[PDB]
């Protein structure tokens, strides 16, 4: 019951290079890393995770962020994976799966991938399952 005052601007605005959407900060990193190594990068900077896409509007924001970067990349990592290889999907942040956006023929049963990327052919709006050892660029999400 000491400092009962209003939030400073650092808790309402996101830092240079990152963009705000509904109380979180987001950024696209063009470094090509495995899914696990990408999630670790996100954890190391302001205690985030690979992005979790929980609504259609959040998916539209993330797609716009990637397009605005000017990247020529085909695949971008998001935080969804199948850890027990039994087609039960989880977000690395622990959030519930409240939204899905699978592309045509996904998730595959005939040549299954266990990690998920956004595809450039769909304007970064639809998802594909791919091997977790692939090296792709990625989007991080962190609270602030
Ligand atoms: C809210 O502000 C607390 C500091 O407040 C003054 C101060 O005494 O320094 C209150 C003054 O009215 C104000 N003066 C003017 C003219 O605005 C100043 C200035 O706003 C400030 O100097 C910037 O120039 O602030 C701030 O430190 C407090 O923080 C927290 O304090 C708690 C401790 O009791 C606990 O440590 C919190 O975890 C910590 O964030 C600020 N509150 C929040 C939620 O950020």
């Amino acid at each position: 019951q000491e400092a009962q005052t209003e939030l400073p601007q650092a808790r309402i605005s996101c830092p240079e290079g990152t963009n705000a959407y509904r109380s979180y900060c987001y950024y696209f990193n063009e470094d090509r890393e495995t899914w696990v190594d990408a999630d670790l990068y996100c954890q190391n900077m302001n205690s985030g995770n690979l992005v979790s896409v929980l609504t259609q509007a959040e998916g539209a924001f993330v797609a716009s962020l990637i397009k605005e970067s000017g990247t020529d990349d085909f695949n971008v990592w998001i935080g969804l994976h199948d850890p027990k290889k039994n087609r039960a999907w989880h977000w690395s942040s622990g959030s519930l799966v409240s939204y899905k956006s699978w592309g045509i023929g996904a998730p595959s049963s005939v040549n299954p991938g266990y990690c998920v990327s956004l595809t450039s052919s769909t304007g970064f709006q639809k998802w594909k399952d791919v091997p977790c050892e692939d090296k792709f660029s990625f989007v991080c999400k962190f609270k602030n």
